[PDB]
């Protein structure tokens, strides 16, 4: 009835674009996170011992990138203002939206050419990628950036896309581990920011939550900036365990097993 | 129960032995929901090319068909079950590609220019999945020969390369080209449903694989012909969507809201 053969038999729906509204719900898929704030309050900073050369290489290269990025963004010294927080994450989530989508595509492409079951990996990686891009859609609202950032963002994609693509082919283990350790840093950053709100070292003006954040994370009009950070950090901690899991699975030759996290959205 | 205690765990490697293989988990939960006697009336459309690009897309699709019909010996012998399934195997390995690359490219845009996408990415992503679900379904009716596996692997290399540069140069062209591919998908499968009804093709695999049954939500008594019917409706959705998207590009509406987010 709603979507059926008369609509399926139409050449184009170009005529309808003017009369369809812009809703903030349609910006993501319907696979939204659903956290409970006083629970996720207790998300904590973890660190996973690296096994071999690959994990060490992933860890050192994450650590060398934090440092570079700390020092070129003048961030390490000055006061922790709301402007250097938004503006740092802003840049960081342009890059964070990439690894999920290269891995997903590539798993998709082998599923097709070897004609084999993927068993839940692709969509987990595809929603990681959207989730990070939803973080971007949200920070964008809190603070539009300048031309310098806009330029670095664009060149950075080219370097990162190209790197991650060859990395994923040569060694998905390395990329899942590399992400794993990125998310350790992302959780460190965000718990720091929530600590600073609490100790009064940062009082934010942007103490609304933009509509895109409000529907996506299902927050109430009364939600503080700190609440926004809290859900975001939870999201990041999820990705932390999921990719450390996926890297472990690779290390143990389980790249073709069932993705465990498909289950861990069930109430047993 | 997905809370701060599981979020605080290093790894779930230890659980992979005890998590069951479920046929529901092969896809997203964004599944099609057709009503069989409705979609029975899906029909065969053709969209006038607007300009040179649409024409060039149209000619590419038509030269591929000819090539692929002649080297697959489709004319030669009878319309068998073997030779239908075996051709759709090959075609869905290529059909899972365009939507993944288009979606990935729109994702990369949204990230680097920091702009709203307004619902395109996920439409194109599930198209890709949907076609890959067609493949997971047909793989069960018939594992292909070693020569077909080989030809599929070389094909993905050319097609993935081709679509990547084409989408970058001209997403209008790729959307139109897909648009016209799906016209053939609908021609083909209507033709198959016809043969079943006229008795020229008496199918053996009258047992819809479990992947297909739960993906499309069909009854246990559903027939191979029912399967073709939903599959052909899926293909028709994509026909109008990518012809829509191609038109949108032609009119410089690439950054408008994806009309099908409403028509959901
Ligand atoms: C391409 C430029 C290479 C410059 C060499 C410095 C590489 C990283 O530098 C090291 O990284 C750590 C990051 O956790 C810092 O905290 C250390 O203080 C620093 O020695
Ligand atoms: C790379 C090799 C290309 C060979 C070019 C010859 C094209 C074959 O002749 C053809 O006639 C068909 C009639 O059924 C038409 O449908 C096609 O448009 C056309 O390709
Ligand atoms: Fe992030
Ligand atoms: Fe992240
Ligand atoms: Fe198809
Ligand atoms: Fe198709
Ligand atoms: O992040
Ligand atoms: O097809």
């Amino acid at each position: 009835p709603v979507w059926g053969h008369t609509q399926l038999n139409r050449l184009s729906f170009l005529e309808t674009v003017p009369v369809v509204p812009l809703r903030v719900s349609d910006e993501s898929s319907e696979d939204r996170p659903t956290w409970s704030l006083p629970d996720i309050e207790n998300v904590a900073i973890t660190h996973k011992k690296p096994n071999g050369l690959v994990d060490t290489l992933a860890y050192r290269s994450v650590r060398t990138c934090r440092w570079l990025f700390d020092t070129f963004s003048l961030y390490r010294f000055g006061s922790i203002t709301e402007s250097k927080v938004i503006s740092r994450c802003l840049f960081l989530e342009t890059v964070a939206g990439v690894p999920g989508m290269v891995g997903g595509m590539l798993r998709h492409l082998s599923s097709l050419r070897y004609m084999t079951r993927d068993k839940g990996w692709i969509n987990t990686l595809l929603v990681e990628a959207e989730n990070e891009r939803m973080h971007l859609m949200t920070f964008i609202e809190l603070r539009q950036p300048g031309l310098p950032l806009r330029v670095s963002i664009i060149i950075t994609q080219a370097i990162m896309y190209l790197f991650l693509l060859v990395a994923y082919v040569i060694s998905p283990r390395f990329v899942h581990r590399f992400v794993g350790y990125l998310e350790e840093e992302a959780v460190i950053t965000y718990t720091g920011v929530m600590r600073a709100i609490d100790e009064g070292r940062l009082r934010p003006t942007k103490n609304d939550v933009p509509e895109v954040a409000r529907v996506y994370w299902n927050l109430s009009k009364n939600a503080t900036f700190r609440d926004l950070i809290n859900v975001i950090r939870a999201d990041e901690a999820e990705h932390r365990v999921v990719n450390h899991t996926f890297a472990d699975m690779h290390e143990k030759r389980l790249q073709n097993s069932v993705n465990p996290f498909v289950v861990l959205k069930k109430n047993p």
